[PDB]
């Protein structure tokens, strides 16, 4: 005298794609580098790099989350 | 005498595509580079860098949120 | 004597495409660069960056939300 | 009293790029293809195809030719 | 009383670049196919294909020729 | 009272690149495929094929000659 | 109560004459030849012939074809 | 009640007749041939003749197809 | 009630005659042939010949198809 | 004391050529012949003749004669 | 004392050509012929020919004669 | 005392060609040939002659003499 069907279908895709994807560098060149320093003074922290060719992929990002909650109740 | 079909269908297709993507970089070229620094001083924190050809990525972004609840009562 | 058929369907394509995506970088060539310092005084903080051809795709955007809450109820 | 200095130099570039190059083909998609062929008769040679996405590069062409003959005489 | 100086310099950079080179193709897609020969009848040579998707490089071309004589004489 | 200085020098680099090549062909998919054949007849030769996805990289060209002949003479 | 009579007669000739026929050749005479080449050069393919008398028939022609369909149908 | 008489009659003659035929060549005659190479070079490929007399028939052609279907139906 | 007389009377001669065929050749003469090379030089293939008299018959073609059907068909 | 030399050269090229000589008579056709006679009478010989086609070549001449003397007498 | 040098040279070329030569006849035709005789009395003798095509070559003549007598006598 | 040199040469070459000679009688045709006699009376002798088709070569003629004499006397 009740029927109850609860028949819920998820196929929901939630999908991330992040950061140097699929890409071509076919040749990439640095180019020559020179750094010259003499009588610097330097009274606190330092933070220096050098370089010719720098490839960076970094992705704090991308993260996913599902929040799914089923309930069924009677009474 | 009652009859409740709950038969909701979910093909969501939540997508994120973030940063260098599907590019083609076929011959970049960096030209040469010259830092000279003499008698320089700093009273204070430093942060540098000398490059001469630099490809980045940074992505913070591109997250995903599904919240989906699903609620049936009877009384 | 009662007949309820909750049947939603769902096919919603929630989709985010962001930074450089699906471009021709063929030939970019970075100039000759030369920075010359003699007796520069820095009283506070620096930051700086030397280069010759820079790429950069940075992206802190691009998320989504599919929030979808879903009720039936009866008496 | 005789000096000959006989001293071409050559720096050619001869150069050929043929079919498809540097191209993006994102998501080209074929439709669907129906062939129904019921009751023919050929008296002769038959050659067919049925596709639904051809992607074809020929090339016949793109050869080169360098002809570079050099001559000095003395008497 | 005679200086004969046969020097000359030869750089040149023959070259070919022919069929499909440095392409993207993300996700091309090929349809549905159907084929349905009922009563056919070929007094003759038959050459046939039936495909969906079809990714082809032929290339016949793109050959080289460098022919490049030097001859000094003297008497 | 003569003197021949025969000093050629040959840096020439004859190149060819021919057929599929430095391509990304990311996520391809051919289609189904059906043939349906009832009361056919052949009298002559028959080639055929049946596929879904071809990918084919065939380059009967790209070939090279180089061909230089050095000569000197005296009397 | 129906009489059908099907009685075409074909007596067609279909005939094909090509190259010297019925010819009379008397008496014909080639000539002395000389040829002299001293300080020849060739960079590419070389096709000849020398002769006093050449009497050539060719011939790629004079093919035939008799198609010829009869059909007869009742109901 | 019906009667079919099918009664076709072919006497066809398809002929073909190709090439030197029939010919009288009484006394013909080919001169003296006479061929002197001194210092000759050749860098790719070489096809040559030398005769007198040359009496050549080819013939690449002169076939012959006939087709010739016949078909009777009742109902 | 229903008489079917199917008499087809084939007579047809087809017929092919290719190449030197029914010929007089009385008293066909090469004469002489003299071929002197002294300092030739050959950087690919060679294919030659040198004779007094010939006489070549080469034919190819000159063939033939006779293809037929004959359906009767009742109901 | 006495020298005789007798020494006379004959190349005399004494020549006939007589009758159906060096043709074609390709498609020569007599027509149909028909005698009716009913009551003659021949009193003395009778030479008769009836036919078609003749290709009568008959000759009783083209014969040669070299009459030739060679006499040296001394004394 | 005495030298005698006898020396003639024929070379005399004495030639006949008579009759049909190097003729073509192609397609020559006799019409229909028909004799009717009924009561004809021949008193004398009969030669007599009835025909539809005739080609007669008789030559009786066409004949050669070279006469030649070389003496010498002395004293 | 006395030199005789009697060295007649003879390369004299006499020569006949008589009759049917190098022809082509390709498709030569007599045609129907009937002959209706009674009651004929022939009071003497009777040569007579029917058919379709004659080719006759008699030839009488075409010999060769050759009369030669040599003859040296001395005293």
């Amino acid at each position: 005298s009740v029927q109850i069907v609860y028949k819920p279908v998820d196929l929901s895709k939630v999908t991330s794609k992040c950061g140097s994807l699929g890409n071509i560098h076919h040749k990439p060149g640095g180019g020559q580098v020179e750094v010259k320093s003499e009588k610097l003074d330097f009274k606190d922290r330092v933070q220096s790099k050098i370089g010719s060719l720098d490839n960076i992929t970094h992705v704090p990002g991308g993260g996913n989350k599902k929040i799914e909650t089923h309930k069924l109740t009677f009474r």
